[PDB]
């Protein structure tokens, strides 16, 4: 069902949460080799989350579930903000700009915390 597909997508998103926090610790510790690997792992997780979210949105549309479509459109827009911040963080790491990396890291944490009440709303709506 689309609901169980959303629970699967929620789990992939929580995997990114866990990997992100491990990455933040490694950054603070200066373990750049670890950070590089965690950033690659996070890119794969976000690409997978984004794809599962698009399939869920498309399915809600085909089902005529107007409220779920509305919430998923709002949620998928915010996801793209996070993706942009994340990609900027990756570039800051490539460039050796720890000041920009720190900034984007906190921004991605706040963008993610803000989008959580809506994430829970979609679970109820599908
Ligand atoms: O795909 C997701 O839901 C997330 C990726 C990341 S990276 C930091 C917080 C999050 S939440």
């Amino acid at each position: 069902s689309v609901k169980s597909e959303y629970a699967e997508a929620a789990a992939v998103g929580q995997e990114a949460v866990a990997v992100f926090n491990t990455m933040k610790a490694a950054f603070q510790n200066g373990d750049k080799e670890a950070v590089a690997q965690y950033l690659a792992r996070l890119a794969s997780l976000y690409t997978r989350h984004e794809e599962l979210l698009n399939r869920i949105l498309e399915k809600a549309r085909r089902e005529g579930n107007k409220e779920a479509v509305t919430l998923m459109n709002e949620f998928t827009a915010t996801f793209q903000t996070g993706k942009s911040i994340f990609n900027a963080m990756v570039a800051a790491f490539k460039n050796g700009d720890d000041d920009s990396f720190e900034s984007y890291l906190q921004a991605l944490e706040k963008v993610t915390a803000k989008g959580e009440t809506l994430a829970d709303q979609i679970a109820k709506a599908l």
